[PDB]
């Protein structure tokens, strides 16, 4: 069978969630990500950076390998998400890799439509690589849309010349901005969290779904360096994910898909409640690690 606890925050996530199709506006789903968010272990150290001209921190667990970085990039459907919502899970995946993390503000849409997301993670990018850290001693890591957008970074960095990281690690990777992969409709009973779509509408504005920078899954890969996908299997973006490691493992790169049984969208941010939340990111961590010694 299944964790309780897994099955106690999914009768949560049930209560509190809005019933389907009731319309909520924009500046309700972003002040109410910003207060039910956790906060950060008590031994997480922050440092107020901007980079690229975008708010960011330095988010740094205890025992931080001099040298070693992770450029982050926080979910929220490209229109929501923040420093303050991702501090928590992020301040743990600098915990389990050993390694500070650059947790960037790009600019979200519908302010800011594509590719101003893109726009930002490349040069988030760049600036580390101008800060001295070694291709060879970074990693690129984000959730949800997040996930995407690591992907898309990837791709529009390598068409660029410049130099790909040692390893990157989509959580729950929204890759596919079109959203009409199987298990929208198979998975969907299963997952407790036209909402996403209305997310897609709002970051594309007007533009092609299938971009290679939008929708990843749809890009060249070539040459993009080794990748740990996790996903749950009971959620809605299954397919993104099973389909993302298929495209990457076509185009030669080293794809690690991990599917994991009775888990929801970017479970790793219940860390603190959800045993599997702590596990995924030690696996993260432990991946980034076992990336950074080869």
């Amino acid at each position: 069978m299944a964790g309780p606890e897994i099955v106690k925050l999914k009768k949560i996530l049930r209560e509190k969630a809005v019933p389907p199709g009731t319309e909520v506006p924009l500046d309700v789903m972003r002040k109410g990500m910003e207060k039910v968010a956790f906060k950060a272990a008590d031994d997480i150290q922050v440092e107020q950076v901007t980079v690229a001209g975008c708010a960011a921190e330095w988010v740094r667990a205890p025992g931080c390998q001099a040298g070693k970085a992770i450029l982050y990039l926080h979910g929220g459907g490209y229109v929501m998400g923040s420093i303050n919502t991702h501090r928590s899970m992020v301040g743990e995946i600098s915990r389990a890799s050993q390694a500070a993390a650059l947790l960037l503000d790009y600019r979200l849409a519908p302010e800011h439509p594509f590719p101003a997301a893109v726009e930002d993670g490349v040069a988030a990018y760049r600036w580390l690589l101008d800060q001295g850290f070694k291709p060879q001693h970074l990693s690129i890591s984000g959730d949800s849309a997040g996930g995407g957008l690591v992907l898309a970074v990837l791709v529009s960095a390598r068409d660029q010349g410049l130099p790909m990281p040692a390893s990157a690690i989509p959580i729950s990777p929204w890759a596919d901005m079109t959203c009409t992969n199987d298990s929208f409709k198979t998975r969907a009973e299963a997952d407790p969290m036209g909402g996403i779509n209305k997310m897609a509408a709002r970051y594309l504005n007007g533009a092609d779904a299938k971009h290679p920078y939008a929708s990843p899954n749809f890009a060249n890969l070539k040459g993009l360096p080794p990748l740990l996908i996790h996903v749950g299997r009971d959620e809605v973006l299954l397919d993104d994910s099973i389909k993302l490691d298929a495209k990457a493992k076509a185009d030669g790169v080293k794809s690690t898909l991990e599917i994991w049984d009775d888990m929801i969208h970017v479970w790793h941010a219940f860390h603190p409640m959800l045993p599997e939340g702590k596990q995924a990111i030690v696996r993260v961590g432990e991946f980034m690690r076992e990336q950074w010694a080869a």
